């Protein structure tokens, strides 16, 4: 097993991965906020006051009811100066054809900001061939839904399975799963792993809690995805640095 | 089996599929558009022109370059006029809680303006019960996504399953199913289907094509989706009249 910042190294690693990794090791964070907010000026105040303590701002652009492409452009500025990466959880969905212009265009530009963005691998290899033409010329990174968080998921088995052979075969544009647990052996690949909270729990929607100890440790994910254990605490700092101390100690318990 | 209009007095229609059923025999259409365009001024126009044969217009509202919520108080105006649903082909696949706000807020308010919505079954059933919470007070139905016509799909077999039994137990808000034949008995569900071209063929991204004989008639769907078939022919009215009429008769023959 590698430090992150071996991996970052790796021969078959992707730019995006690599650059995630270095400032991982950098700043000793694997947390990636989940910044699940409506409003862009709060948006903007976690990214600046939680910067420090991320590897990662991960976005649901379709929830802000002050969406601009100057936000993204000011979410950027704060990407760059506390340096994370931005990652919107856009869960592309559709024929390639169709999510290549999801991706591209309409009024969200989301390959114009966006480091990372996910697909679900249900409708086959052409949803990567699609966003992989948008997103290659533009340096970007995807990651393939793997595993999923909530009650009922039927992304099990042979379905988890058909991911990381997708991923591994468009390994160009594939930098990582979505995923409850370590699902590839190789590792260049990334495990972003959310439903995650420090308390045992849920949401009355069929979200499901583990902690970091649990994903991390005992099922080898790289990355915590946290909302609203962070974004419902009343300090929001203290609450990130509490999810990325957890994160972080179980990530370097696992190398020895 | 019953026709579009029995169907549409069936005890446990939905709403919703019941004023759709009713203008599919009115008008004698179930072709839906799909929309597939960037430019607002061309999809009212195509609305307007079509609006007569259709029985709902299916939109990708995150690819419009121009969208505002006036465009789609413009759409609304013509589905009014010439009786069509709107069916935003948004294909919500996130946790509860973040697909009832993906549907409800943002730019788009997709609730505010859309009949119809789909989902992915892949969630597990949280995905429905999140979006039943918007589209339930706001008389709206949603379909889910049994089977997909892009090669390499995963929604086969005990998926499709899966996305049957998830609709048959939400059956005051899912209307019926985006899939490539029947795949529930139950006659108060719908099934569209889309990969519809008269000629045989793909795109160069998964996509798959078969005809409205073989997917009316053969695979006894009630609705063809068309996109390029209609949006790419230089006479649109009348590509959209020849799906028409061969949907239409498909249906027929199998009513005997
Ligand atoms: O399997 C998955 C994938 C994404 N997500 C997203 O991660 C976030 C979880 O937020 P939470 O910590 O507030 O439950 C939220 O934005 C979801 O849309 C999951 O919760 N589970
Ligand atoms: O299984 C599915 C579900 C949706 N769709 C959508 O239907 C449309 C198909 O358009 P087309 O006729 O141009 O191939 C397009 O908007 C797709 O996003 C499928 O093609 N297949």
């Amino acid at each position: 097993e590698l430090s992150f910042g071996a991996r970052a190294e790796l021969p078959r690693i992707h730019p995006v991965a690599s650059k995630l990794l270095r400032l991982m090791q950098k700043k000793e964070t694997n947390l990636c906020l989940s910044a699940d907010v409506s409003l862009a000026r709060e948006l903007l105040q976690l990214a600046d006051a939680l910067g420090p303590s991320i590897c990662m701002l991960k976005t649901h652009v379709d929830i802000l009811n002050d969406f601009t492409l100057d936000v993204m452009k000011e979410l950027i500025t704060l990407a760059k100066c506390h340096e994370f990466l931005i990652f919107e959880d856009r869960k592309f969905a559709d024929i390639g054809n169709t999510v290549k212009k999801q991706y591209e265009g309409g009024i969200f530009k989301i390959a114009s900001w966006a480091d990372l963005v996910n697909a679900h691998v249900v409708p086959g290899s052409g949803v990567v061939k699609g966003l992989q033409e948008v997103g290659l010329p533009l340096h970007r990174g995807c990651l393939l839904i793997a595993e999923m968080s909530s009650t009922g998921s039927l992304a099990t088995g042979d379905y988890t399975r058909a991911a990381v052979r997708m991923a591994e075969e468009h390994s160009e544009f594939v930098v990582g799963f979505i995923s409850g647990s370590r699902v590839s052996m190789k590792p260049e690949f990334l495990h972003l792993t959310p439903g995650v909270q420090l308390e045992a729990g849920g949401d009355n929607l069929g979200q499901q809690y583990n902690s970091p100890q649990e994903v991390i440790g005992k099922r080898g994910s790289d990355i915590i995805i946290v909302g609203r254990g962070i974004i419902s605490a009343a300090d929001r700092l203290e609450a990130a640095e509490m999810y990325r101390k957890a994160a972080w100690e179980a990530y370097l318990s696992r190398l020895g």
